[PDB]
């Protein structure tokens, strides 16, 4: 095994309190506090109303290609918080390089209280095999607090206390309307200040959407990189035979 | 060789001033200024009271698999200051993360003036061997201050100018009495807010001491993770015969 | 491929304003805004008076060994800003360790305006292919503001809007003139209190300009590490023959 997936010092201080790397995937395998997942589920509380989004660094150290999945991101209490979102593409794979994942959970606004959320994810190996998985219905907590803001906060900007909405990468102003980049830049893209998107490896285009393939994969096969393709039970190789 | 052990920028700035990364070990190989070592031992000086602890990053980088060993962490200077610590565990594998290890320097507050100590430390290859070492009786000073706080601290803790006990991790209040776990975690653990102690891999229990091996070492070996163990010589392979 | 070559989210924050790694290689191949290089080359501003340097973070991942060369780093306009510099040598093998290049635009101060330059570099593999590069002539700018000091800053100071002189390292006080060790590190060395230079791995000396080989290369060939040598077309191997 090469897989580590963690959290990083800086973080932690926000979350915890103390400074130091809070380890969930070493060597390939799951850190000792995730065996009994479950009794890990007990010891963690909602996420606290100041801590808007979370920081999950990771990286493939190893030679070795590893593949990640988000296979569902879907808020339970959709009237309070909006469904989870992730700054990297779905389907993926993961980096040799330290890289972070922000893990945004979006409170409406519109109504007081705890919301749950589900967080659904797969890593597998080159032969297309899961190795580390999220274990069967996993369900987190969000606390998010009522706060208006005349005219209201657009693109999906939240209400400080101070009444002030806090706008999002590519957009500014009151309400969040005056934005750089006309399309919002997807998939962890970045617009600069004449305008549009640094895209991400893997994507192209004004949004960063549309992405490229030199080698089509057959027999129902989904594409993500133009290296190497996932292929269904039965099928194995590059273009899926 | 794929070793690398250094002094991150950040900590650097507090030591030197200048905020770069002081490499120690670079492609399994000792940097030109530890050659000759001795020569090296005079350009450094007593650690400075306002320096607690230091930070020193370490990873192997390659597929190949690197071991390491704290042989003695001793001072000799006991009325002073007491044994330095280490918030990883004595022996064990070095990670392929980017890892950050607190060399703690415990100065008492009883008496004033600097104190003596030794560091020694044996990084070891998948065959046993010793490659990267510390060279023989190392000894490094630190400056301690005498600090009188009401009371006393409590837990390892270190009284300010401002009369004010800088309490360690899981503890906390006027003399550092306030605990929130009833262990204190050990070799790296970190205590939640409910309590309970997240464990570092090959470890296991409230205080993290407990170690599991799925392969038992024979012929008096050593064992740390269920993956690789320490053989004499004269024993080679997975269960040393 | 294994290359990954980017900008910190910590440097993204000052030239951009967003907090997020600028990737620019990724698994050895270019970011695809980095494809049609020229109209990438308009979306990009001159260097702004503020920003004085620049840090890219770069680290070979794989067991592969990558040798860089920085060809050419000319000042076109020389009256207003002096040619780039770089804190690492022109020729090596890149890191397998994440580490940063300081990149600094020396402005005079003698002239206002802006300045255009040129950053010639290439990345080559162990058979000594160039597999990435910089495209043909890149030029890019910096805008240098006119800024008048009393006595004038020595050893590449720039003279900030309270007229007092921005030492770099190794090198303080109202002119820069007070220095700590007698010449400057070169390569990426630094200076302790006591004096001398930490010299990096394939340099030794008192600036750091002397370096030793393991083996001589032959025919023609360019020594920078014991480990490794570059040859010329025709010739293969560790001596080039
Ligand atoms: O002096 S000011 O109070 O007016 O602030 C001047 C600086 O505002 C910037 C960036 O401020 S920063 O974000 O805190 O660094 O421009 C940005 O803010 C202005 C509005 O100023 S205000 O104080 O926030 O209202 C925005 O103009 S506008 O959108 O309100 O009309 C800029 O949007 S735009 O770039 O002009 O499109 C906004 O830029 S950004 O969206 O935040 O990127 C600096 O201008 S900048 O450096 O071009 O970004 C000003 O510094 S400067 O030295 O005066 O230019
Ligand atoms: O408003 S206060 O001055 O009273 O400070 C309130 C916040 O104190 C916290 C954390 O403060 S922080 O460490 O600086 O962020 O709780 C922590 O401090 C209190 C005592 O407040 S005091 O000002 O430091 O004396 C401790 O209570 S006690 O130990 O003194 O009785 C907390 O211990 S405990 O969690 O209550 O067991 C101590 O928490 S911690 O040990 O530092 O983890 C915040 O409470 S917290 O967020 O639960 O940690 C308070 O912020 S809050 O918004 O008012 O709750
Ligand atoms: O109390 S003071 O205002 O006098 O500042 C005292 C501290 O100055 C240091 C470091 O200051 S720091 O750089 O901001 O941390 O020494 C450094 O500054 C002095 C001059 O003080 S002044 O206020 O900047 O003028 C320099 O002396 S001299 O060069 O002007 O004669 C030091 O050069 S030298 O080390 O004495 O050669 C300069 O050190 S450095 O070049 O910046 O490394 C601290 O001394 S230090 O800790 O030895 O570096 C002083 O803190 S202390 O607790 O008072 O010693
Ligand atoms: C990368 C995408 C996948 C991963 C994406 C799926 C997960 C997405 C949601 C993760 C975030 C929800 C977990 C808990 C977050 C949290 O806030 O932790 C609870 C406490 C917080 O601390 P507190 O109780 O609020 O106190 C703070 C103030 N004090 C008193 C401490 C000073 O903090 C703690 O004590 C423990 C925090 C450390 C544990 C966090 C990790 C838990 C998530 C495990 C997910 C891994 C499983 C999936 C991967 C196989
Ligand atoms: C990881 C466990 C092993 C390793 C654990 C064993 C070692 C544990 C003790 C290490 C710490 C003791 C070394 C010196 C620490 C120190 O304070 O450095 C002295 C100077 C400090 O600077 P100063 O003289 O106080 O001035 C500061 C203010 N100015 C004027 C600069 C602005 O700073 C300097 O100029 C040089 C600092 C950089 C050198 C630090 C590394 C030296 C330790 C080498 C250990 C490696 C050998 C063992 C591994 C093979
Ligand atoms: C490592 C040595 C080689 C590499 C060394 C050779 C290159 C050396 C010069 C590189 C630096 C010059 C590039 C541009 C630097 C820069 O300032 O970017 C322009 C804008 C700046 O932003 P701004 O327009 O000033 O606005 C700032 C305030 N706002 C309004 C945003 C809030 O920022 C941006 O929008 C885009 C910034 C991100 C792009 C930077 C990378 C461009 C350089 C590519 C070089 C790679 C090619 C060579 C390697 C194959
Ligand atoms: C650096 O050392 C300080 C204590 O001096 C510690 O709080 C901090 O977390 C350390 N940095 C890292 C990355 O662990
Ligand atoms: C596909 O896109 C990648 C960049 O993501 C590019 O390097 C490659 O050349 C493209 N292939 C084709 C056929 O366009
Ligand atoms: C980033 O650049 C600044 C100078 O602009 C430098 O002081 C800092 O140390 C650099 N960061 C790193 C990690 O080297
Ligand atoms: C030993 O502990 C590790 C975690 O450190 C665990 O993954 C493994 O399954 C355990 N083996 C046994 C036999 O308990
Ligand atoms: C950590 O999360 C914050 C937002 O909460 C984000 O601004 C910051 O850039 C993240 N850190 C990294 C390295 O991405
Ligand atoms: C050459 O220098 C390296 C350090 O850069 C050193 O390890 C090696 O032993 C030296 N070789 C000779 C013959 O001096
Ligand atoms: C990607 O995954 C493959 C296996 C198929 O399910 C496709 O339909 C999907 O888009
Ligand atoms: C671990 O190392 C081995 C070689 C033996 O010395 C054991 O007794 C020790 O605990
Ligand atoms: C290093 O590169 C080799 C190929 C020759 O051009 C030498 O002269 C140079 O210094």
């Amino acid at each position: 095994g090469s897989l580590y997936l963690w959290i990083d010092a800086h973080q932690a201080r926000v979350l915890i309190g103390f400074e130091e790397d809070i380890l969930i995937v070493s060597e390939g395998k799951m850190a000792p506090f995730t065996h009994d997942f479950r009794k890990a589920q007990q010891r963690m509380p909602a996420i606290p109303v100041n801590i808007h989004s979370m920081n999950f660094t990771w990286q493939a150290a190893g030679q070795a290609e590893y593949f990640y999945e988000f296979l569902s991101l879907r808020s339970l209490d959709k009237g309070i918080m909006a469904d989870p979102t992730v700054n990297v593409p779905l389907l993926g794979t993961v980096p040799h390089k330290a890289s972070v994942v922000q893990v945004g959970f979006p409170c409406l606004g519109k109504q007081d209280g705890v919301a749950a959320f589900e967080v659904d994810v797969i890593v597998m190996n080159s032969e297309g095999n899961t190795i580390l998985k999220t274990p069967q219905n996993a369900i987190f907590f969000k606390t998010c607090q009522q706060a208006e803001c005349p005219g209201g906060c657009r693109n999906g900007g939240f209400c400080n206390e101070r009444r002030i909405c806090e706008c999002p990468d590519g957009f500014h102003g009151p309400h969040c309307e005056k934005a750089l980049c006309t399309p919002r830049c997807m998939n962890g893209g970045l617009c600069v200040t004449p305008g549009f998107c640094i895209c991400p490896p893997g994507f192209y285009g004004v949004n960063c959407d549309k992405a490229n393939c030199s080698t089509t994969c057959f027999n129902g096969g989904t594409c993500f990189y133009p290296g190497k393709c996932i292929c269904p039970p039965g099928l194995e190789g590059e273009q899926c035979e």
